[PDB]
């Protein structure tokens, strides 16, 4: 499957690309503003994201550090970042089938569109200004806002006995994007496409 990856947002973002346990194409990218990434994801992954991360430096090994979504210092990400990092999601070909979704699990740290480019399938955006109202407890200095489990670390956050409810904190972001994760039991907002659709991740969509 292709991914376009679109930097619309005004500062430099560095892209990353990762199924976990491996980088997915080449990892990770800078993105200027306006410039776009296209990337290929062989069928059948499994939990694969896509993410930005903001403020990061490397040298020339492609060694550094990012404030927000920082995957072990590399450029090219070959695990999943630190959170606050707003998660774009997929599986491909599931028995004929691609699940999508946007996630606040993880907290928050750029506006984000994820749309098929392909049809039979609607996209997904949660394109609210989440770090300027994010709560004073879960602020992140280097930026963005994490979610609850990620600061607090209890059992009601993190749903570790697999059950919990929704908090005060995951209501916050639920009721800024309605059409992401707010915390791990939530109401599914997972979309069906078509198995072996294409997609296009813009990070600022509107602004």
């Amino acid at each position: 499957a292709t991914f376009e990856i679109v930097n619309r947002c005004s500062y430099t973002v560095w892209a990353a690309a990762s199924k976990g346990d491996a980088a997915l194409d080449a990892g990770g990218r800078q993105l200027n503003s306006g410039e776009s990434w296209t990337i290929n994801v062989e069928p059948g992954t499994n939990g694969g994201k896509i993410w930005a991360r903001t403020d990061c430096y490397f040298d020339d090994s492609g060694s550094g550090i990012c404030k927000t979504g920082d995957c072990g210092g590399l450029l090219r990400c070959k695990r999943f970042g630190r959170p606050p990092t707003t998660l774009a999601e997929f599986s491909l070909n599931q028995y004929g089938k691609d699940y999508i979704d946007i996630s606040n699990i993880k907290g928050f740290n750029v506006p984000m569109n994820f749309s098929p480019t392909t049809r039979g399938c609607r996209g997904v955006r949660c394109a609210a200004d989440i770090v300027g109202q994010c709560p004073a407890k879960l602020k992140a200095p280097g930026g963005g806002c994490n979610d609850a489990c990620t600061v607090f670390q209890t059992s009601e956050y993190c749903c570790t006995t697999g059950k919990c409810g929704p908090t005060e904190y995951s209501r916050f972001f639920k009721r800024l994007c309605p059409d992401a994760f707010s915390y791990v039991l939530d109401k599914p907002t997972t979309v069906t496409c078509p198995g072996s659709s294409n997609y296009r991740v813009t990070f600022c969509p509107t602004a």
